[PDB]
């Protein structure tokens, strides 16, 4: 019955989404934004010039007063002369550092996927979809003349295996873990009162312990905390919106519409290949329906299930 | 018995992982992070402007006080006027330098592998996998009609040789050695007390030895030690987590699932080719199972061992 449904199989599989659309969307948002927020912070933390400012006495010089700002900038680490809450202080100093920490931490599971599992996905999808075309092509030619094909047996092989889905879930689980850790850190950082960005520093160490010309206390002010709290809540808001998305990517079997192989039951050369117990077949169903565009036989089957009327 | 298992051998081997997924993952983490930490340090060590600040008397000028900061910055090298612990001081001055030292030291074994062993891996994998397809293709055609093939003899040749695995292990051993040396350095640098970033400098040399207007002692402060200790522990944490990974890459025979050639026993034209005594065959088994995607015959054998039921 081949009158207008013949496939030359001339165009190969050039563009294959080796990672799902949601995973690419999450990775771009989860990694891009902290990179963009730091680029935002670094751009305007150098526009203002300084990151800490301490009110030195008028008797100080421009290098005596710069020392106070420089000494007290490093004195944030030392939890003996600042005061109250000392943990909120060195988080203010290290917020752009930590913002990059989970910026690149959230990039590793995508990087690991592109190294250890993406090439395996590429070939298996290429094999499954090429053999799907061959099955459909031979199916119509069998009808043109008028058991357990290669595709079906290969899918059962993936159902009994779970090595690749473990890589996928662990990459998604690590992304969830790092996002949740980032949510805790960004949530705690935004929880810090904006009045806690000023600390009463004191330069009394070494020969300056008994020095009388040096005031006992200096009123410092981390002036970049204001922008950081804006960036923390901005990054927290997306991460508490990305977290429900990421946990949805963990449920590999459940995120299927069961419309990937249901259309192949029409062929006479053919199948409950939907999902079962978080197997590698369940993961391949995600990548088959995501990369269901480049397979030319699938579109021919869509009409066939819609031509029975 | 060739009904749906024929291979045209049209697509060549375009993307071959000439280095293992773990090696790429380790190299990116082991080299990328110190590069990123320095980029982090350099970005914010110029945002604060200065790296050392000394409290000069109010009678000094802006170039007399800049001299004190400049002289005492270089005086860290001279272990005669700083004081206590002098080794921790010039490590503070040279920490970003040394951080790059093993950043590029950890890059050389990957660079050496890409120069001296990667092309050899590329051809041998191309030869083994192309001949594997030919063996499988002739195997089914022999069954379609109804001793020691090229692949098996070539593998035995690699079993008697170890020149390439010596290159691999030495590259991994050098990476382990440099990481362990970095762990010792970063571990020791973080072991330095944060109160040791301030040293009582003294400008008494040359004509200034008898000068009375110059104070005998200057209270200096390396203000970049606070961020460095954060970067040291951050880099130490990953390196003490990379070290168990790197030592695992050394055990070439043991890091195999024995699922690379076990599926080729089905063919009638065929084999204990798993590993033995750290030979070049053991290394090729790693690269065969890592680059087991691009070989089209392997996926056909996976069903064959799963079609016997
Ligand atoms: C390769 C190349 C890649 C290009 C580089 C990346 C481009 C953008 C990077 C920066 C970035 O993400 O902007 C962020 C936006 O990010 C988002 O808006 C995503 C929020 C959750 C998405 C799921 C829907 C809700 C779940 C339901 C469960 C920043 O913008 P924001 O103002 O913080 O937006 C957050 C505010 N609202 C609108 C989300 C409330
Ligand atoms: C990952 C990033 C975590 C940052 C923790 C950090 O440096 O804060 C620091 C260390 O705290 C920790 O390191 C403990 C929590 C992490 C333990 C992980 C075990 C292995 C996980 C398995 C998967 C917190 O500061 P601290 O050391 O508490 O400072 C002392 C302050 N007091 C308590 C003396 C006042
Ligand atoms: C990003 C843009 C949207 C997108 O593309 O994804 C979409 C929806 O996915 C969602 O956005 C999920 C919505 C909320 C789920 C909450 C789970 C439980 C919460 C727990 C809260 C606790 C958290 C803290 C612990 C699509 O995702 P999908 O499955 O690809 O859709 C199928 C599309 N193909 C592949 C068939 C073409
Ligand atoms: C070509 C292009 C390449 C792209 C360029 C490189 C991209 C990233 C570079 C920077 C970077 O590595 O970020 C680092 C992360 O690195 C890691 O988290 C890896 C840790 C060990 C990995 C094995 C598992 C445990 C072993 C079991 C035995 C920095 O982030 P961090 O906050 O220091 O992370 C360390 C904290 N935890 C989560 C690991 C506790
Ligand atoms: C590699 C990087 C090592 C850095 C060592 C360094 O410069 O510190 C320096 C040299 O110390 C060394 O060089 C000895 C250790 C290395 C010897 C390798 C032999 C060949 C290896 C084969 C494979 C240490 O400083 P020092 O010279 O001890 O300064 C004198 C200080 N006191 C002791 C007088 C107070
Ligand atoms: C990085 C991400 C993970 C990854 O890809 O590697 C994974 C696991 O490898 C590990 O992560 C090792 C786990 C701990 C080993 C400890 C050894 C003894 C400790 C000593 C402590 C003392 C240290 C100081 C002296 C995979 O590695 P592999 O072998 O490629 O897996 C096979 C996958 N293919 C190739 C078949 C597809
Ligand atoms: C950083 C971003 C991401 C971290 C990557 C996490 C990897 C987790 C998936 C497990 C994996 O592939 O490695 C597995 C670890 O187990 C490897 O398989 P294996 O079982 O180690 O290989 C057989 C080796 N034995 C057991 C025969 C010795």
């Amino acid at each position: 019955s081949d009158f207008l449904l013949k496939e030359p199989t001339e165009p190969k599989f050039k563009g294959l989404r080796l990672e799902l659309a949601v995973d690419k969307m999450v990775t771009c948002i989860a990694v891009g934004l902290p990179l963009l927020l730091i680029s935002l912070a670094f751009a305007q933390e150098i526009s203002i010039g300084t990151q800490i400012s301490c009110f030195s006495p008028s008797s100080f010089s421009w290098r005596q007063a710069a020392f106070v700002d420089s000494y007290c900038w490093a004195a944030v680490q030392q939890k003996n002369s600042l005061q109250s809450g000392n943990l909120p202080l060195w988080l203010h100093k290290f917020f752009p550092y930590i913002l990059l920490l989970f910026a690149i931490l959230l990039y590793l599971p995508p990087l690991f996927w592109r190294f250890a599992a993406a090439p395996h996905i590429c070939s298996d999808l290429k094999f499954i979809m090429e053999e799907l075309d061959k099955v459909y092509n031979r199916a119509i030619k069998a009808a043109k003349s008028a058991k357990y094909p290669i595709v079906e047996q290969y899918l059962k092989t993936k159902k009994n295996s779970n090595n690749l889905i473990i890589k996928y879930i662990s990459c998604r689980l690590l992304t969830l873990i790092i996002i949740l850790l980032a949510c805790i850190y960004l949530g705690y950082y935004f929880s810090l009162s904006s009045l806690s960005d000023e600390f009463v520093c004191s330069i009394k160490s070494g020969i300056l312990r008994n020095d009388s010309t040096v005031p006992d206390q200096f009123q410092c002010k981390l002036i970049a905390v204001g922008i950081f709290q804006l960036l923390s809540v901005i990054n927290l808001v997306v991460y508490v919106l990305l977290a429900p998305v990421v946990v949805y990517t963990l449920f590999v079997p459940f995120r299927q519409k069961t419309d990937v192989l249901k259309v192949y039951e029409i062929l006479p050369t053919f199948l409950h290949f939907k999902s079962e117990g978080y197997n590698d077949l369940s993961l391949y169903n995600l990548f088959l329906e995501e990369n269901i565009s480049e397979v030319k036989s699938y579109k021919c089957l869509k009409v066939l299930e819609n031509i029975k009327s």
